[PDB]
């Protein structure tokens, strides 16, 4: 069955939740990005409205064929009303087309549901800053003190200046990034822009990224592998057998590969700074593990609760287990009480 916390109290409205069938007083589904376990359920035949960024609607009808009559794209930083209830949608800063939904309720209580996002100090002054929030719906991906990792820019500079010494040494190595959905888009578009390339990739890789409104991109992708030398392939591919494989059909125009895994986190980052990250290396093939989030640190993600001052927390992520739930509810007491709200 739906989840309560899917639910938005007071409204007809549900998020994120497209997998339960006809959710039973569902009149709007809204849905806060294109990524998998968030859009499920979704396809061709689907016939209630969908309430969503511009860039998620043209993945829904384009990648999921959504017909266009069911699809409401909102624009961003900007108040609409939807069956009777004013709503905002706010970037997220996570993957391209995400967002999170202020929803002011009849009786005067406003929600926030953050969707997948990563904080930043700059959400402080969105439209966020001008009423009190009584109810947030929290991305608890990360919620525990172990989780730091860099900032983006950082992570970026590393895999730019990393990749241009190789290829400078080597004019004959290949760089591949691994993707399994959109996100991330800018270690590969960075990477060939330091190399004066341009990144090829599937025809369906290629469509999807054509979906994303990102300025200049027809100057920056392509589908013939051959006039590239930044690569994309799937993430399952980015391993020794992989890229050996790759390597073969390539046909002789290449000698070494560098290749980028932009994972989320990985217990490295407890003892390590991004500028000793090394390298697993066979042969001519070596394979980078970059610390790339689009999801809050629990340093980023405390600073925001701190400063918006909710009156409830109701955690998205990590809710199946009790000591996971409890963990959590035991930092959210603990920001409350050195904040003083
Ligand atoms: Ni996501």
């Amino acid at each position: 069955t739906c989840p309560f916390y899917k639910k938005i109290p007071g409204t007809g409205f549900t998020v994120d939740a497209f997998q339960y069938g006809v959710v039973e007083g569902c009149t709007a589904y809204f849905l806060t990005h294109f990524h998998s376990d968030h859009y499920a359920g979704l396809s061709k035949h689907f016939t209630f409205p969908v309430y969503c960024s511009e860039i998620t609607g043209n993945l829904l009808k384009n990648k999921l064929h959504v017909q266009e009559q069911y699809i409401h794209p909102l624009p961003l930083d900007t108040e609409c009303i939807v069956n009777g209830v004013k709503v905002v949608l706010l970037d997220a800063n996570h993957c391209p087309g995400a967002v999170m939904i202020l929803f002011y309720l009849p009786n005067g209580t406003v929600i926030l549901h953050t969707g997948d996002f990563r904080a930043d100090p700059s959400m402080e002054r969105s439209l966020l800053a001008d009423q009190k929030v009584h109810m947030l719906y929290l991305d608890t991906t990360y919620c525990s003190p172990e989780y730091t990792f860099p900032s983006q820019q950082e992570v970026i500079r590393f895999a730019i200046n990393t990749a241009f010494e190789a290829v400078t040494l080597n004019p004959h190595a290949l760089v591949v990034c691994g993707t399994y959905s959109i996100g991330k888009e800018k270690v590969f578009l960075a990477i060939a822009d330091v190399l004066g390339s341009k990144v090829g990739m599937s025809q369906e890789k290629y469509k999807t990224l054509q979906c994303l409104n990102i300025p200049e991109i027809n100057s920056l992708i392509t589908t013939d592998m051959c006039s590239s030398l930044v690569h994309l392939l799937p993430m399952m591919q980015i391993n020794f057998k992989g890229l050996q494989s790759h390597l073969k059909k390539c046909g002789g125009k290449y000698n070494q590969i560098l290749a980028f895994r932009p994972t989320g986190w990985t217990h490295s980052n407890k003892f390590t700074r991004i500028a000793d990250v090394i390298p697993q290396t066979k042969g001519n093939i070596s394979i980078y593990g970059i610390p790339y989030s689009e999801h809050s640190s629990y340093l980023e993600m405390k600073r925001f609760v701190q400063w918006l001052k909710p009156q409830k927390i109701i955690p998205t992520v990590n809710v199946g287990t009790w000591k996971s739930r409890s963990t959590m509810e035991k930092y959210f007491r603990e920001w409350k009480l050195e904040a003083g709200y």
